[PDB]
């Protein structure tokens, strides 16, 4: 027989990531800034390493689109689903869309990219949701206003669970 | 903290379907029928219970389509792909989709549509195909008719591996 | 130059149809009546016939479907949009998709099938929305209890225009 | 009663756009002037306006994407399809795609995304392509950047086949 096995963890430590498109509500530096410090969350606790490729195939690719955006899960419009990611793998495997009929920010006024896209990240590294209220990976969005982000414990343990402490 | 399981299966063994629409080649009761026994053939073996349901959204949605039917594996007209069905899953998964230019059957016509959907439904839980040529979840067809079917080795191991064997008597 | 011509009507009068498959709610005596008659009633004042096939393609394919059922113009679950049909052509031209999301009958619980789908072939056949709002082809449900169909004559004149009378 | 109109076109001469999402390779602010210069091509010579929303549902729907992006036409990396448009029509119609593997750019260098868009946009409102070689709906990409541009009399004459002239001063 066969089953369908999972990928647990990436395999190497060295990742590469391409932001494919943008929204229009935040500058390109913005975004670019958000999805570098939202990777620096998973690299700061572990081996991973992350690399910003501009062009061509990379392990996770990163896009925004609305509605049927090409894998047969829709997103939703305004609010509901933000946005969803794939765990490791190849092809889509990795990858990160987030819901452009969201309002993104990089403060308070809408959904905080940053934050979600740390939280999808930890799903592209194979982390599910938590039970803990208090977590990164718990399923709902909370936003502190805080300025310093620090990862809560339990995210910390999830993520060193597959890949060890840096 | 949860990481994800080991292998793509049902995390709870409550599990639903709903046959969205059916086939021209038999009764509704026929098709029932048949589906309902595929089902059997694995909760028989597993600690997995099935419930159908008359409309809404279920774990498996069944549904008899041809060619571009809305997603990424188109059906071909006769023969070729009978079937297919996603794996373990939200959305998508576990459906079962039924290629309707095929003669479906509850005879050794045409194809049968128990045996057919059995396999595919292996695929729904958490199965993908096997090497062996006596396997349910072989790639290719082959009709029997016993009237008492039983799951092969092959298949009860691999279904097992995922879900137990529930009540072993 | 060229433009995207659409074709206003159907160059053959004898035109074929094939049920790809069946709504659970009802029997497929039911459905098969409902779709015969449906096209009678475009048949009876016109020199348009209509064949039922079996298998293989046919002009007119009916189908039932929810959700993303493969043309991209997702039905939209229970309500709202009830069905949609294209206009005369080859391929999906002329085609009819119910959605399986309603309740389908033969009579008053849930969607006639027998007057939502005479309506769909209008558009099948060359029928664009109607303004008068007795007409079959207005865009509003509406189910009389009335057991014998009469086409309206906004319908009748709407259909003669294209194919002239029977 | 009403019959189909002759030709796909829109039945109304106000249609809005909203940029969905933009590419990495240029400003939003060059996105922008880039398309509403590309609607002004047609505006500019019919009766059409054209207003942009910053989100809901547009008529135009525009969008840059790679490979499978939602529809039967997926992209295919570097060169090959620039980008696609449908023709007038509710949901998908008028929607304009762009491939994000390509280089799109404000100059001569790479694929001019003004030049591309208006003749996407000449899809979006009923224009196939066309065989005049000087055409702008010619199937072919030619870069030319004059200060002052003219749509090409053979795109001139199609688009007003379909809308008319506008105020001809
Ligand atoms: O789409 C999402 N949720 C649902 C999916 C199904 C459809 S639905 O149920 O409507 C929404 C979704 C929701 C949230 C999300 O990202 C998330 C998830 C959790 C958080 C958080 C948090 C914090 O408490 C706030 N700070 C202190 C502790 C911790 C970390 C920093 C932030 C973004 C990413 C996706
Ligand atoms: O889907 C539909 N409508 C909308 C589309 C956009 C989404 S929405 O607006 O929610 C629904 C839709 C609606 C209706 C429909 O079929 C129809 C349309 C009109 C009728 C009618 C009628 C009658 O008045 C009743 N009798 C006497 C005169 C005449 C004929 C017999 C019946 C079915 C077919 C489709
Ligand atoms: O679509 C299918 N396969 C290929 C078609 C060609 C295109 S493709 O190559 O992608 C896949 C397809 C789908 C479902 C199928 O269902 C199947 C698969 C295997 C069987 C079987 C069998 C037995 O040998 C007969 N009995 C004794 C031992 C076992 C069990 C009972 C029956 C139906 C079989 C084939
Ligand atoms: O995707 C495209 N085409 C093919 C790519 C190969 C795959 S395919 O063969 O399916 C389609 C594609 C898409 C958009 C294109 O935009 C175009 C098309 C034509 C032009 C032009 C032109 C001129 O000659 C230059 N100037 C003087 C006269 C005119 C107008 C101004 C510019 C952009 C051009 C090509
Ligand atoms: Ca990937
Ligand atoms: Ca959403
Ligand atoms: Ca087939
Ligand atoms: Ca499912
Ligand atoms: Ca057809
Ligand atoms: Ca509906
Ligand atoms: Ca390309
Ligand atoms: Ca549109
Ligand atoms: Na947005
Ligand atoms: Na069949
Ligand atoms: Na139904
Ligand atoms: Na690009
Ligand atoms: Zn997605
Ligand atoms: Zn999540
Ligand atoms: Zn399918
Ligand atoms: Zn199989
Ligand atoms: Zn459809
Ligand atoms: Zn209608
Ligand atoms: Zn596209
Ligand atoms: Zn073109």
């Amino acid at each position: 027989y066969n089953v369908f096995p999972r990928t647990l963890k990436w395999s190497k430590m060295n990742l590469t990531y391409r932001i494919v498109n943008y929204t229009p509500d935040m500058t390109h530096s913005e975004v670019e800034k958000a999805f570098k410090k939202a990777f620096k969350v998973w690299s700061d606790v572990t081996p991973l390493n992350f690399t910003r490729l501009h062009d061509g195939i990379a392990d996770i690719m990163i896009s925004f689109g609305i509605k049927e955006h090409g894998d047969f899960y829709p997103f939703d419009g305004p609010s509901g689903l933000l946005a969803h990611a794939f765990p490791p793998g190849p092809n889509y495997g990795g990858d990160a869309h987030f819901d452009d009929d969201e309002t993104w920010t990089s403060s308070s006024k809408g959904y905080n990219l940053f934050l979600v896209a740390a939280h999808e990240f930890g799903h592209s590294l194979g982390l599910d949701h938590s039970k803990d209220p208090g977590a990164l990976m718990f399923p709902i969005y909370t936003y502190t206003g805080k300025s310093h982000f620090m990862l809560p414990d339990d995210d910390v343990q999830g993520i060193q669970s597959l890949y060890g402490p840096g």
